[PDB]
């Protein structure tokens, strides 16, 4: 609470380059990019903080929809830890053309961690900022469509109601490790005031040292 | 290649006072520091420039009528295309009527566009191109699950011209204050403690540079 930041989004990016660095494939930057993502899920539970949105950033159609079972199958296995350590797990993106049988297990994993009363993570998979907003925009399009909305009726308090995180603190602190200073489509309406922190750090070194420099950075900041 | 800037200018009241002075002399820096900008942005081949000026009311309508009637003919002049996106439902009909002769006026230019956000907002703008569809949608022209990302963009701010490529922001502040969100989705951000009032030629070829660095790098 002492740095005023209710929620935090994190672009983690740099995982490939990290690898590469020291003439290492792929799998090792990830396998230390999942460490770093545990390390700032604790960090982050640990500090007073209401919400963490991660994205992560990579530069097919048939590619996706094997991520998403790595994704899924990986997910299983974090839930009983987040469920132990208090965190409520949401997963935002669309996943609409997901099958329904690893969508059910993303379906139980919030289930099972709703009531949980410490830090909300928000983990995005194949999201969009354009995509969320336009997933919000149907919504409203279906009440016009049924004759209780008036087109003129519709503002931004509305429109805000029907984006994803609606229910939770606006996001205070955009992070994105990896040297690119772009939102790359991560979030965009929930971002209107939000304070942009870029770091040349790469994601698997991005710790919590890091995490409390870009607090600081916030806090100092206004 | 960067073919359409978007500045957020802020600075002015901050500047004033480090100059141990009035508002109303950061505000003047300011407005010159504006044409120079535009003045860089038309000398080299940028596509389009869109101003915000931020913010830490009847009059504020009249200068910017006399913005106008000051300005416009040399914009016309220097085949810029004069825009401005926002809100201008609630202007009296006098400014109203500036703003539309001076985009008719420019209009049929070919060179820089350039798009003054007055009352402008990016969640407004967003709303404002759903309450089309919308519209629509009540018409029975349109499907609630027919609506998609690129029907959206089609009803957004600046839509016609080339997407914004680079944001800049000047003062030190480091965020985007609800000035264009729809349309920064792949656009890189440059941030600099530079004040408004001092931010030049150089500080402006500077962004240009990182820009283009960063699109080497990155992609
Ligand atoms: O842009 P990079 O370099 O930082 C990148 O490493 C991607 C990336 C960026 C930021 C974070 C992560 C990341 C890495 C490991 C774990 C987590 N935690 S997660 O909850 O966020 C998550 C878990 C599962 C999937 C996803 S994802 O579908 O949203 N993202 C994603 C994108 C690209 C690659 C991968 C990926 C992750 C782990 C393992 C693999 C597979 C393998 O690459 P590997 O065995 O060599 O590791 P592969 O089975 O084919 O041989 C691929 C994952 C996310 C996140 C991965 P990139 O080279 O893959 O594009």
């Amino acid at each position: 609470p002492a740095h005023g930041c209710r929620h935090v989004a994190i672009i983690m990016d740099g995982n490939g380059r990290w690898a590469k660095k020291q003439g290492k494939i792929r799998a090792f930057g990830h396998k230390a990019g999942a460490k770093s993502v545990r390390r700032a899920v604790s960090f982050a539970a640990n500090n007073g903080i209401e919400a963490l949105t991660l994205y992560a950033f990579s530069s097919p159609a048939q590619e996706v929809s094997a991520l998403m079972e790595l994704f899924v199958w990986a997910l299983d296995s974090e839930v009983k830890s987040l469920h132990r350590h208090n965190v409520r797990l949401r997963i935002i993106g669309d996943t609409s053309r997901f099958n329904s049988r690893l969508q059910e297990r993303i379906r139980k994993s919030e289930a099972l961690t709703a009531g949980n009363t410490g830090l909300t993570l928000n983990i995005a998979a194949n999201y969009g900022g354009r995509w969320d907003i336009v997933q919000g925009v149907r919504q409203l399009a279906e009440k016009v469509q049924q004759g209780n909305l008036q087109p003129d009726q519709i503002d931004e308090e509305m429109l805000n109601q029907h984006v994803c995180m609606h229910e939770l603190a606006p996001v205070d602190l955009v992070i994105r490790t990896g040297g690119e200073h772009r939102i790359s489509n991560f979030l965009l309406w929930q971002i209107a005031y939000a304070e942009l922190y870029f770091t040349d750090v790469l994601w698997p070194d991005f710790d919590e040292q890091d995490f409390e420099g870009a607090l600081n950075a916030f806090a100092n900041r206004e």
